[PDB]
């Protein structure tokens, strides 16, 4: 269990009350857990941000103004997870929406570039309670986008899904 605390994920911003009417996830942003195997398997289209758990379906809403967006620059960024339970880990992956994705429609695999812009494969090692990855957000993205951070667990069928709402500039 864990969440991306910086830049604050959509679920974490629900706990901080930067996002409103998120439902149960406000009280458990670390628990956005579904099956691993994304994108070949994993949470169904339209239900990625919720990890396809019905109680988190508020996170599957998508309008241009629904979610509070962090104003980030492209290029070097840092993504920091807070882990409330440090599970044997397969990988951490970071995906970003395609340049011409539609912020008014549900998030699907077609919304995202399915090649993650960076990936860290831990080989089952136990991570620390705070994990930070440094990657370059692609420069060809501008304006409103969603970054999907995915944590694949090595010794279960599960993964944690952390959508992050961003507004990108040079
Ligand atoms: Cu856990």
């Amino acid at each position: 269990h864990g969440y991306v605390e910086s830049p604050a994920s959509r679920a974490y911003q629900c706990k901080l009350q930067l996002n409103t009417q998120c439902g149960s996830v406000q009280y458990e942003p670390q628990s956005v857990e579904g099956l691993k195997g994304f994108p070949q398997a994993g949470p169904a289209d339209g239900h990625i941000a919720s990890a396809d758990k019905s109680t988190f379906f508020e996170l599957d809403q998508q309008t241009p103004t629904r979610w509070n967006k962090l104003n980030l620059k492209t290029g070097p960024n840092s993504f920091t997870w807070k882990l409330t339970a440090r599970h044997s880990t397969t990988s951490w992956r970071y995906f970003i929406t395609k340049p011409n994705w539609d912020a008014s429609q549900p998030l699907t695999r077609a919304s995202f570039d399915l090649t993650p812009f960076c990936q860290f494969n831990d080989g089952g090692a136990i991570p620390a309670a705070q994990v930070t990855h440094q990657c370059n957000i692609p420069a060809d993205r501008s304006g409103s986008h969603v970054i999907l951070a995915v944590w694949d667990i090595a010794d279960t069928a599960n993964a944690f899904y952390q959508a992050i709402d961003v507004n990108l500039s040079k």
